[PDB]
This record gives structure tokens, sequence and C-alpha cells, in this order.
């Protein structure tokens, strides 16, 4: 049922939305399983399981592999190695790191950067404010390419409080948009399975869905 679950969500996304399968707490097979309906957009929020199911996809060819979570130091290499984008970057100091790292190594990922617009105790996240006052320094970097920002809703919002933060999310762009012109911030990644459709209605250019694709761990 994973193929009929992509179908699906498929059929009700516009042109310019991409869904990325958020493949963490499920095996190389359901990747395999969603790759053969033609998915090749997947998200993990560890680096050593994305590097363990990596080994065992060596027959798929064109994947492209998004993290999702938490990116402390101590992995800060592993992650430029092995994905193509980056998410969760939730600090300067991040991404300096990445950027140099990124030269070292002549890669450029593609970074979202993750910003913490409510109160939110279970996930960590940019200030708006401190985002505004690191944007000269960050437009700078030469080395990654900061495509966007992500946006993770707090646990049990409703739906409304849902729909005003993903709304928050695209205004707050556009504004650092304006502030740096050498950014190219076309993407908002928001949306996972609960909420994905207020996140579409609100702009998302990347979905990022789990539990609905691949059903509970
Ligand atoms: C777990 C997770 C997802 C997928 O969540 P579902 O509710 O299973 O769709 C997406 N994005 C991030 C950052 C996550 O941690």
């Amino acid at each position: 049922q994973i193929a009929e679950r992509l179908a699906s969500l498929r059929s009700q996304l516009p042109p310019s939305v991409q869904l990325i399968a958020v493949s963490k707490n499920h095996p190389a097979a359901a990747i395999r399983e969603a790759y053969a309906a033609g998915q090749r957009h997947f998200g993990e929020n560890r680096v050593q399981e994305a590097i363990a199911k990596q080994a065992e996809l060596t027959d798929l060819p064109d994947l492209t592999w998004h993290l999702l979570g938490k990116l402390q130091s101590n992995k800060a290499r592993k992650a430029v190695e092995h994905f193509d984008w980056i998410h969760s970057v939730d600090s300067w100091a991040l991404a300096e790191r990445l950027d140099r790292i990124a030269g070292e190594l002549g890669r450029s990922p593609k970074l979202c950067l993750q910003v913490k617009l409510l109160p939110d105790p279970n996930k960590a996240g940019w200030d708006p404010a401190d985002l505004r006052a690191e944007l000269p320094q960050l437009s700078q970097l030469q080395q990654v390419q900061i495509r966007g920002l992500m946006v993770i809703a707090p646990l049990g919002l409703t739906a409304a409080e849902t729909q005003a933060l993903f709304a928050q999310a695209r205004t707050f762009a556009a504004e650092l948009q304006q502030q740096a012109p050498q950014l190219r911030l076309t993407e908002l990644s928001m949306g996972m399975s609960s909420d994905w459709p207020l996140a579409v209605a609100e702009g998302a250019t990347w979905i990022r869905v789990g539990t609905q694709l691949f059903g509970p761990r």
C-alpha cells in the first residue's frame, strides 16, 4: 500500500510542491518499495541511520537525501558527505562549520534554516531576531546553498494555530529575502502527516511526510 498512498498524496499536490518521504524508523525495504513507485526524495533524522540505509540501497542510483533532525558538530562532516539537503540548520556556528567542511570536501549542501516562530520545548530553532542579525554573514557563505526556511509545528496546535504559523513562516521568509537579495530563499519546508494540506495552502514547497506513507514504526 506504499504505492497507493504515494499516488493518492501526489495526485493532491500542485507542481510547486515536492514531497519528502520521511523514512526515519522504517527499514531499507520500505524505501525500496517507495522508489518502485517513483519516489526519489527521502528524509532521515539521524546521520548514522541514513549512512547504514545508504549502504543497503546501492541498487538505487538517483536518491536525494534530506537531513531533518538536530545536527551536532560531531556529525557535521558525515552530514555534508551523505546528505544533499540539511533542513535543520538552527545556528550561525553550525552554518559556518558546514560551509567550511563543504569547502574542504568539494560539496555544496542545500540548507534550510530551521526557525522557531512559537514556543516549542521539543525542538530547537533560530530566534527570528537572531536570524535577522546574522543574515549578512549567512549571505557571504560560498560553499553552501541557503534555499529556505524550515518550520515545525509545536505539538498539539489546533488547525487554526497551525495555519497561522505556516502563513507567518511564509511572510517571514519574504521579509528575509528582501533583506538579503544575494540569497535564493525560494523554499519553505513545512507540513508533515497531520498538517501538510495546511502547509501547502500557505506556500510550502517541500512537505515532509512519514506516517501517512509508511504507516507506524
Ligand atoms: C518525524 C518527522 C517528520 C515526519 O512526521 P510524520 O508525522 O510521520 O509525517 C517530518 N519532519 C520532521 C522534522 C520529523 O522529525
